[PDB]
């Protein structure tokens, strides 16, 4: 039952909520909720680039085009860090990923992907989360 209390959406929510409070308090950033579909970061990026998540298909399409035009290089390495690098280069802006952690200063990006050159453009910042979801476990037998 310790397992269960620990995985309760209650404790997970409290952590995610604390993480929101921290980001705001330490960096002044605000996590904005995107619509829930897939492991896709296209909605989050669209909000970062266009101020509108419903532009996700535009972002996805350019990303796919940019990957494909750069196949040989990207071939060396779904595969979200590949998408993230592509999008940093294509928008020429750094992409920063944030995530809850109990390590020191969770409020620092867990990783930063760089565009082509440095400039004064605001970085693209996204939030990595893993949301509780239940499926149905069927027994045909």
């Amino acid at each position: 039952a310790a397992r269960i209390e620990a995985m309760d959406p209650a404790t997970v929510e409290q952590q995610e909520h604390w993480f929101e409070k921290a980001l705001r308090d330490k960096k002044g950033f605000i996590i904005k909720q995107m619509k829930e579909d897939g492991a896709c970061l296209f909605r989050a990026v669209a909000d970062q680039v266009y101020g509108d998540q419903d532009m996700h298909e535009v972002v996805r399409k350019h990303c796919m085009d940019y990957l494909m035009k750069n196949a040989d290089y990207f071939s060396n390495y779904h595969g979200n860090h590949i998408e993230m690098q592509a999008m940093a280069e294509m928008y020429n802006r750094p992409v920063e990923v944030y995530q809850y952690s109990t390590g020191t200063s969770a409020v620092e990006p867990i990783n930063t992907f760089h565009g082509i050159h440095q400039n004064e453009d605001e970085p693209i910042r996204v939030s990595y989360h893993r949301n509780i979801h239940y499926n149905s476990v069927v027994n045909p037998n």
